[PDB]
């Protein structure tokens, strides 16, 4: 499938090169996977996401998305025009307040909700999480990451916005999830994307339009923008069949498109994620 003007963080993973603006995929979509968006919410009712999103749980006055973040990110992951994995199912954790901000603990709690709801949810393809969030180290935090990893979901997390080694972040520093820096529409690493050798992948970061609260769209830079495009990739490879949940971080990192971005510290992996789907 051919989606033209597409927003340049899609066309940029199922391309070779950088400047295009179309988006190739397979027709399936992701449909039969489930991913999890563990944030501020979602808003369900844009008709960006045709009923395919829910919020399932939150630990706040209202489970609706009063921010935009958690919307935004649910968009790139599967929304019909802003997402990777345009017929995933997706579900809203909202760990986070309308301002953006949580407690470890309620992030720890969200991580385990998610770990035991997948198993109330119809995810025949596989499951993933996509937490674009993140603070200071914390081997709790890193532990509730693990966990959900080792639970049978394909964790992706932000590096963090620092530019700064991602080791001193949580849960960016966990090794055994999948850490995601950000790139540019110039293949340069973003110039907040953290980096350091537990980053796993980049993906596509700065400038990305999606979906956002009152039924619009914007675009927004962030690690936090550039783990769901990995997420949404994701849930898509397990739908083809052509990995797991326990292996899909290190099977996108085998298939990227390798030193192709500028402005990566030595040590760091430079790797871009793609789909390398053929039309």
């Amino acid at each position: 499938a051919a989606q033209t003007n597409a927003p340049w963080g899609l066309a940029r993973i199922s391309s070779t090169s950088p400047g295009t603006s179309t988006y190739y995929y397979d027709e399936s979509a992701g449909q039969g996977s489930c991913v999890y968006v563990i944030d501020t919410g979602i808003e369900a009712s844009h008709p960006e996401f045709e009923g395919r999103a829910q919020m399932v749980k939150t630990y706040y006055y209202s489970s609706r998305d009063g921010n935009g973040h958690g919307t935004h990110c649910a968009g790139t992951v599967g929304s019909r025009t802003y997402g990777v994995a345009k017929k995933t199912q997706l579900f809203g954790v909202k760990v986070l307040d309308d301002n953006g901000s949580g407690q470890y603990s309620t992030i720890i709690a969200g991580m385990d909700f998610v770990a035991s709801d997948k198993n109330n949810r119809n995810c025949p393809k596989g499951v993933v999480a996509s937490l674009s969030l993140g603070g200071g180290y914390s081997s709790s935090v890193n532990s509730a990451a693990a966990r959900l990893q080792s639970s049978g979901v394909m964790v992706a997390v932000a590096a963090g916005n620092n530019n700064a080694d991602a080791r001193n972040y949580s849960p960016a520093s966990e090794p055994s999830v999948c850490t995601v820096g950000a790139s540019d529409r110039y293949d340069r690493r973003s110039s907040f994307s953290n980096y350091g050798s537990v980053l796993d992948i980049f993906g596509p970061g700065t400038d990305i339009l999606s979906t956002w609260i009152g039924g619009s769209t914007r675009s927004i830079s962030g690690t936090s923008m550039a783990t769901p495009h990995v997420a949404g990739l994701a849930a898509y490879l397990m739908t083809l069949g052509k990995t797991t949940a326990a292996s899909a971080c290190r099977y996108i990192a085998d298939t990227a498109n390798k030193g192709d971005l500028s402005n990566i510290p030595f040590g760091t992996v430079n790797l871009l994620a793609y789909n390398n789907y053929q039309a």
